[PDB]
C-alpha cells in the first residue's frame, strides 16, 4: 500500500552532520558543514516519505537557509525521488526583554501584582516586564482590561487587572506558578496589535526564498486575505505564479476572516501551536475539523501542524495521545500531517518520519468506515469535477488499485484527490513546477513525462508508466482519464477501466 | 423528452379496419379485412409510444395470429420505427361448459347449493356447472374442500362444501349473487391441479410463433422455473436463443417460486387479471412492488400488465385511479406498461396508447424524487456494470441530454437501464434481433448502425447518430460508452463526457 | 385488526328505500323515505367500515339531506356505533341545460363548429350549448379566445376560437369525437369566473346543515384562504366552532394557494375528479402526494377523493388498477379515503365500503417498509407534540397494541395520529362534538367517558376503556398518556407502558 | 455545563504531603504521610471533577493502598462530593532484574548480542539480563527464535536469534540503540505464556481490595472470558456481588476474543500502553472506535487510558495532540477517560484534573454534530430499554436540562446512559453500593435519597432534589422517570415532561 496523506518534515540541525559529528555534541557548532553525509541523511527523509520540506525562517539566516535548500536538492538525487520545498515566513512576533544584569529568568507565583512595559528599547526588571514587539510598535492602546497575556509557547499567563497611562504599563495578575525568561515568545489573544499585513522582514525573506526556487510558502500569523494577497503579487511580479500559499491559521482574527482567507490562499496550515495560546486550547479540535471540511470543500491543500509526534523529540517512541491525533487528523479528512521540532532538532527525526509514515498509511484504510469528509454532498461545478466524481464511484464500485490522470496543470490531479478516491493517483504532468506543486495533495504521486504527441495512445503511456513506477502489476484494474484527443480535447473527458497485462 | 417506460399493447380487432370501417361501426363484422389500412392504423399506435405488440394466442387461430403479425411488419415500415414481437401463450385455462338446450346463462343468489361437475365432455345444466378443462385433465382429486371455485373474471364465487365421489362432482355454495354464462374463466386458488410444465398446444403455439418471428414469449401461469426451461429448451432447439422468456406471475404457487422463475426467466409479466383472483386482491400491490424491485436488482425486465386504462375500452377520458396505476407503476420501477382490451376489443386504442405515454412521460420526471428503486445498493459485480454504475454518477452530477452505448449483444445498455440514469439510452447496436431485443428496457432507444470498423472513430458515430435521431442538438452534453479499440477491447471500457458540435 | 384509514361513503338513493321502492323504479321520489329500512342498509356501511357520511348538496334539496341526515342518526344506533357526519358544498359548478324538443343529447364530430350561450335562463339546442352558472353568473368576459370549455367528466373538448359580442356566445371547435347530454357538468380551466368566495347558495346550505348538526363542511372549489375564512365566520358566528373544515382543491388556483389554504383549514379533500379536468390528469397523483405530505406535516386531515372503486357502480369486483390507486393512496399517507357514486348511487354500496376496508387494512401493514410519511423530520413546536414523538418511538421499539389518550379537545389524540404509530389510537373524550370531530384522523378509536376526577386513576380507567371496547386482551402492552394530576396538569405530560392484567 | 464523561484519576504521591513537602522536593520519602493536608489536595481533584480514584495494584504494598483508600474516604468528608473506588491489578507483568553490584542501567547500540536469561530469582549482569516473572514462571518454552523482547514502554527491542537449551537463555540482538535500566516493564509480544487465569497474588490483592470496600475492579491483561469469570467468582463467594469488573485489553488475545471479554465483563479499560507495544502501535486507534461501539452496544462502561496528557506530568501545558486525544475520545463515545502518571506521579495533578474536565465538558456539545455513537440502531431488548429510547427522544425533540431517574439498582440510569440523551441524567438511589457503581457512566450524577414511601409524589421529590443539587432553576424542562405506583410497578414504567415551578 502507498501513503496517501502526505508528509511536510522541517528541516534543521538534527540531520546536518558537521565535520562528522551529529547535533548537540561538544564543539558541534564549531566544525564545518558536511555536505554529502547531510544529504544522505535527508534522502532517507525522503525514502522514509516525507513528501516536502519546510525551511523555517523563524530561526537561521539566509545563508544558512540557502545551504540547507541546496543539501536537499542533494539528497533529490541520491534518494532518486524529488520532494517539495516549503518557506515559512517569521511573521509577527512579541518576546520579552534581556532583563537588567543579565539575569535569564525569574519565578513568580499564583496572587502576585506585577507589571507589564510597552516602552520599546528597554530591559525587563523581575517587577517590570519589557516587551521586544517586531517593528516597535506601542501596544498600550491596543490592550484592554481582562486580557491575557501569555509567556513562553502560553506556559505563565498573565491577567491585565488595570492600565497605568503615567507609565503605560499594564498592572497584571499572575495566573499561575512558573517562570519569565528572556527572549520567550508572547502572545496576547483577541488583540489586534497593527503588525503590517506584509512586514519587510517577512518580504526580504520570501523574495530570497523565491530567487533559490521554492513550491510553496507558508505565511505565518494571517488575519486577513490582505496578508496572502500581499504575497501573492510579489509571486506574480517576479515571475514566480507557480508558487502555492498556504494561509497559517493561528488566532482568533485569522478564524473569524477563514473564509476570504480560503479564497485567497490555495491552502490552509492549522497550525496548533500558535492556536491553541490564542484561542481557548479546547476549542482546537473543534477549528481543526472545521477548517479541513472547508479547505477540502474548496478543491485546496490543508496540513494539520504542531505537536504530533512530539515525545519523539527527545524519547525513541511516540505516546498513544500522539499517534491518536496522527489518525483522527487522517481521519478528519488532511491532506497532509507535519513535523517540526520532531524533525527539525530532536534525536530521531528519521524514526519521527517513519512514525507518521507508518500511522497515515494504516488510517487511510479506515477511511470507508469513519472518513469525515462526505464528496457526495458537494456540487459538481464543472466536467472535469463530473469526471472526478465518475472516478471516486468506480474506485467504489470494484477494487481499482490506481487512478492515472494525464495532467497539463495538475487540475484534473486536484479535483480527483478532492473526491478522496479509494485508490492512489498517479499525476503524469509535462513539467517540474507542477509536479512538485501536487506533492501536497491527498493521494496524489507525481510523475514527469514527455507531453503525448498526436499519434500517441494516452492510455497505453498511462499503462507502462504506472508499472515502471512499481504501482500496479499485472491483473490489476485502474482507472486511466485523459482529454481525448489531445489538441483538439479542451478538458479531461475520457476515463477508461484497464486490466494491466 | 423521450418516454423511458416502455409500452406493450395488444393486438385485436380494435386497430383492424374492415372496408373503411372502424370496430364497433355498423357492418364492420360483413366487410372484408382492409390490410394496409389496419397497418396504417397499427403504424399510429407506433408513433404514439407502443414498444411492443402482444400477440394473445387465448384469442384466436393461428391464421389470425400469423396475419397480425404479418400486418404488424407493415407498420414498422410505414411508420419507420421497429417494435418487439411478444408472443402470450394460452397456457392452462378452465371455462364453463355449453349450457344444455344452448341456454346463455343463469343468475344466481347467495347460500344456494349446486354441483361442479370434474366430467370432460359434457353440458352444463342451471344446477351442474360442467367444466372445460385444458388438455381435458381430471381436476377432482386436486380441489379439498373449503376452497373456492371462481367464475368469469372473479365476479362470483363458489365455497366448496363437499365431495361427492360417485358423480365426481363438488357441492358448492354460492358465496354471492351474479350470473354463470357458457365458456367464461374460471379459476380455483390455491389448487396444485397438475397441468403439464408445457402443454401441447402451448408447444405448438409457441413453435408457431418462433417460426414467424418473435422476441418475446410471456409464458402464462408459470408455476415453478420448470414452465420456463422447458420453452427456454424449445427456444435453443429451433436457433431461437435469442428470444426472450417472460414468465408471468399469475397464482400463489408462482409467487412462492418467484427467486427461482426470476433466475431461469429474462423478465416477469405481473399479470394482474388472474394473480388478483388467485391470490387476496389487496395483496397484489404488495406483490408488483416486490416483483419490480428482485426483477430491476437482477437485470431483467419487468411489464406491469392488466387494466392499466380499463375504462378506456369504453369511454374516452382513464379515471383518476387508473392514471394513478399508471404513475405508481412507474414509480415502482417498471421497465413497462401494458394495454389488454383497451388496444384489442376497445373504441380508443389510440387515445389509451396516447394517454399511458402521455402518464409515463410525467412519471419518469418524479422517479428522483419518489422512486422505490435504490441503484445506490446493488453489488457491481462485473467491469460493464461499474462502467453503468459511473453513467449513472455522471446523469446525477450535471445535465445530460442522452447516454450512448455502442453494443453487440446490448448487455451494456441492460446494465445502464438496470441503473436507471437521468437521461435517454441511445443503444447502437449492429443487428436487429439485439435491436427488436431491447425494446422493453426502460429508457433504452435501440438503433441499427454498421459495425465500426478499428479506422472508425466510435465517439464520432455515436455523436452523429444521435444528430441524425432528432435526440440531441448543439451544446447537448451526452456520456458515450464504447468497447475501445474494437478488436482489443474485450467489453464497454471507455466513458466519454462529448459536448455535441 | 383495526382499520386505522378512515372511510368517507357518499349517502345516496342507492341505500334508500322509499315506500317499498328502490332508486330507478317509478314513483320512488313521490313515495315517503322508509327512515327504518334505510337505516338498516346504512348500519350495514358502519359495521363494514365507514366512519363519516358525506351530504353532497351538488345532488338534492334541504329535505332530502334533512331526511338523510335523520336516517343515518338512527343507522348509528342500529350499529351501536358513532360516524362523523360531513356536508359537501355545492359551490361554483357550470351544468349543461335542458335542450329544447325534450332532446336528451346530440353527438359531435372532430372539426364541427359550434356556439355556447352565456346567457342564463335559456335552453340548450343541437348549435347552441346553454350553460347553468352557478348563482347565474355572466361569464362571458372570463374566458378569452384560447381557452377550453370540457363537457361531461372533461370528455369532450371544445376550443374557443371566436366570441360573438351581439349574443354573447362563444364559438367553439369540437376537438374530439362526443356527446353532449343535458345536466352535465362543464369546466372551463385555468379562468378566474368571478364566483364569489362564498355564494348565497353555499351559505344557506351551510346553515341549514350546521342547523341539522355536522361535524365536517368539505368546502368544493377553495381558490383562496378567503374561501374557508368566510365558512369560518358563520361556523363561529352560531356557535359551531367545533366544525371543522376540509378544502376541496379541485383547480390550479387551489394548488398556486395549497399552502395558505392549509394554515386556514382543518384538513383538504383532495378532490380528483374535477382536478384531473382543471389541471393536467397526469399531474394529478404529483399533487395528491404532496398534498398528502403538507397536509400530514400541519397535524391536519387529508382526504382522497373520487373514483377510488369507481367500476364497483356498476360491476361486482374492483379493477386491478382501482386496488392499486386505494393501495397507493394509503402508503402516500392519506388519513382517509372515500366513495362518491360506489356508496350514493351504485348497486354495491356494501361490497365497495367492505372492499376499501380490506384494501387499507391491508396497505396499513407496509407503512414501515414503503410509507411516504417521515416524522422523524418535523419540528416538535410543543410539548404535547414532543410527547406524541416520544409514544412513536416507544411503538417503534416494540409491540404496542394501543395508545390511549385522555384528551378534552383531542389536540393530544391529533398530534399523535400526525406521527402515524405502529399501534390503533384509543381517544378518551368527555364530550360528543370532539368524539366525532376525530372520526377523520388516521389511527383514532374515539370513545366517550366521563371528564376524570381528581380522585381517579386515569391509567386504570385507560385500561378498562380499552378491555371494554373489545381492543386489548391479558398479556397486550399499550402505551397510556395523560394530564397529570387533573388540575395541576395544564396539557399531556406523562407516557406510562402498561401490561394489560 | 455538567461534564458528562468520567474523570478516573489514579492515585500516587503527586496528590500526598508527607511532613510540609510536595513530591519530587528533597527529602520528601524521608518525612511521614500527612493524612489530613493529603486528604485536602485529593478533594480538590474531587472538586475539579475526578469521579473515580484508581489504586494502582502494581505499584506499593497493601499498607500503602490501605492507607490511601482511608485517605480518599476524608477527601469526599471535605469535597463533600462521593467518588468510585477502583483496584487496578498485578497481573501477568515482567519487569527487569536488579543489575549485579548495584549499576542502575547500561546503554547499548543497534546490533549487539547478549543474553535473556528465564532463570527466576538472580540479577542482570550487562551481557545477561535477568527477568521478574509474575509468579516467578519459565518463559524459556513460550518465546521462540524470532520474537520480539522490548523494555521501558517499549522503548528498547531485543530479537530472539537463538536459545541456549543448557542454560535456558535467549540469545537477543539488540534492535535500536537505548537503556535498560533496572526494575522496568517488559514485554513479548504475539507469544501465550501459560499465567494463570487468576494468579494467587492477584486472587490476595482482590481480596485485600474488597475487605478495604470497592465499586469496580480493572482486570490487567484480560486473554479470555475465564479471567474475568475467576474474579466474579471471588466477588459473589465474599458478598461484593455489586463490585463491577472492567477488562483491561492490553494484548491481542484480549482483542481476538473482545466480543466473549465483553459478555463476561460490566466494561473494558482500553489499556492503550500494554496495548500499543503487544500490538501494531497504530492498529491502537482503530481498536479504541471499536471497543467504545461494542461496549456502548451491550450498556456497559468504556474507560479510555494512558498518555492522555502525557507532558503534564513534566510540563504545565498538554500538547495539541494530548488536547485533540482526550476531545477524540469523547466523539468516539469514551464513558470515561483516565489520568495515569499525569495524577499518580506528575508535578501537576490538579492541573491535569482540571484541563481532562476543560476538554471532555467542551467536547460533549459536539457529540449531536460529530458523535460517533448511533442509539438509533440498537434492538430495544426490555421495557426499561423502550423507556430509555423514549427519553433519548424527548431529549433530541425540546430543550431537557436534566433526565431524573428513581433506580433502585441503577439498572434504569445505566440504560438512559447507555442511549446518550442530550441532558444530564440525575439518578436517585436508595443504598451507597448503587451510586458510587454510577459515578464511571457517562452523563449519571448519582444522588442518595430515602425510598419513597406510598405516600409520596416521586415526581416532586425528583423536581425538589434537582433543584437543592443546584441542577435546575425555575422555567427549566426536565424529564423524569419512576417506577409508579411504588410497590405496585416492577420496573421503571412512567416518563414525565415537568416545567420546574
Ligand atoms: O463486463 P461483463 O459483465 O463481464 O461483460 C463482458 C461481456 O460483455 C460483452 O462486452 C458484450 O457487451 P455488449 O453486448 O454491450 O457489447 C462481451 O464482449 C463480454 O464477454
Ligand atoms: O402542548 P401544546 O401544544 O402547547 O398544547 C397545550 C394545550 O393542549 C391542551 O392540553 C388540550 O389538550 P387535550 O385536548 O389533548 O387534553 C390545553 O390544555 C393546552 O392549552
Ligand atoms: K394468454
Ligand atoms: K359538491
Ligand atoms: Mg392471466
Ligand atoms: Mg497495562
Amino acid at each position: 500500500m502507498n501513503k496517501r496523506v502526505k508528509i511536510v518534515a522541517t528541516l534543521g540541525p538534527a540531520v546536518e552532520i558537521r565535520g562528522g559529528k551529529k547535533f548537540g555534541e561538544d564543539g558541534y557548532w564549531g566544525e564545518k558543514l558536511d555536505v554529502e553525509a547531510s544529504a544522505k541523511n535527508i534522502a532517507k527523509l525522503i525514502e522514509a516519505g516525507a513528501n516536502t520540506f519546510r525551511f523555517n525562517f523563524s530561526h537561521g539566516d539566509h545563508q544558512e537557509q540557502g545551504e540547507r535548500m541546496a543539501t536537499v536538492k542533494l539528497a533529490e538525487k541520491i534518494a532518486g525521488k524529488k520532494v517539495g520545498f516549503l518557506l515559512d515566513t517569521k511573521g509577527p512576533e512579541i518576546r520579552t526583554e534581556l532583563f537588567e544584569g543579565e539575569a535569564k529568568e525569574y519565578s513568580y507565583k499564583t496572587g502576585e501584582k506585577i507589571r507589564v512595559a510597552t516602552k520599546q528599547g528597554i530591559k525587563s526588571t523581575r517587577e517590570v516586564i519589557a516587551l521586544n514587539v517586531a517593528g516597535a510598535l506601542d501596544i498600550y492602546d491596543d490592550v484592554e482590561v481582562g486580557r491575557q497575556v501569555l509567556v513562553d509557547d502560553g506556559k505563565l499567563g498573565l491577567r491585565v487587572v488595570a492600565k497605568d497611562d503615567a507609565t503605560r504599563e499594564f498592572e497584571v495578575e499572575v495566573e499561575n506558578d512558573g517562570i519569565i525568561a528572556k527572549q520567550k515568545g508572547v502572545n496576547i489573544p483577541n488583540t489586534k496589535i497593527p503588525f503590517p499585513a506584509l512586514a519587510e522582514r517577512d518580504n526580504d525573506d520570501i523574495r530570497f526564498g523565491l530567487e533559490q526556487g521554492i513550491n510553496f510558502i507558508a505565511i505565518s500569523f494571517v488575519r486577513t486575505a490582505k496578508d496572502v494577497n500581499e504575497v501573492r503579487a510579489i509571486c506574480e511580479e517576479t515571475g514566480n505564479g507557480h508558487v502555492q500559499l498556504f494561509a497559517k491559521i493561528e488566532n482568533q482574527q485569522g478564524i473569524d476572516n477563514l473564509d476570504e482567507i480560503i479564497e485567497a490562499a490555495d491552502g490552509i496550515m492549522i497550525a496548533r501551536g500558535d492556536m491553541g495560546i490564542e484561542v481557548p486550547f479546547e476549542m482546537v479540535p473543534v477549528y481543526q475539523k472545521m477548517i479541513i471540511k472547508k479547505v477540502n470543500a474548496a478543491g485546496k491543500v490543508v496540513i494539520t501542524a504542531t505537536n504530533m509526534l512530539e515525545t519523539m523529540t527527545e524519547k525513541p517512541r511516540a505516546t498513544r495521545s500522539e499517534v491518536s491525533d496522527v489518525f483522527n487528523a487522517v481521519i478528519d479528512g488532511t491532506d497532509a500531517t507535519m513535523l517540526s521540532g520532531e524533525s527539525a532538532n530532536g534525536k530521531y527525526p528519521l524514526e519521527s518520519v517513519t512514525t507518521m509514515a507508518t500511522i497515515d498509511k494504516n488510517a487511510q484504510a479506515l477511511l470507508n468506515e469513519y472518513g469525515r469528509l462526505d464528496s457526495d454532498s458537494f456540487e459538481r461545478n464543472s466536467k472535469t469535477e463530473v469526471m472526478a466524481s465518475a472516478v471516486k464511484d468506480a474506485t467504489s464500485s470494484m477494487d481499482i488499485k490506481l487512478v492515472v490522470t494525464l495532467t497539463k496543470t495538475g487540475h484534473t490531479a486536484r479535483l480527483i484527490s478532492k473526491y478522496r478516491p479509494n485508490a492512489d493517483i498517479l499525476a503524469l504532468t509535462f513539467d517540474e513546477l507542477t509536479e512538485r506543486g501536487l506533492m501536497l495533495n491527498w493521494g496524489v504521486i507525481p510523475m514527469l513525462t514527455d507531453a503525448p504527441s498526436s499519434t500517441d495512445d494516452m492510455f497505453e503511456i498511462a499503462e507502462r508508466k504506472a508499472v515502471e513506477a512499481g504501482l500496479v502489476e499485472s491483473g490489476d484494474d485502474i482507472v486511466i482519464v485523459a482529454g481525448v484527443p489531445v489538441g483538439e480535447a479542451v478538458r479531461t473527458n475520457t476515463m477508461r477501466i484497464r486490466t494491466v497485462r
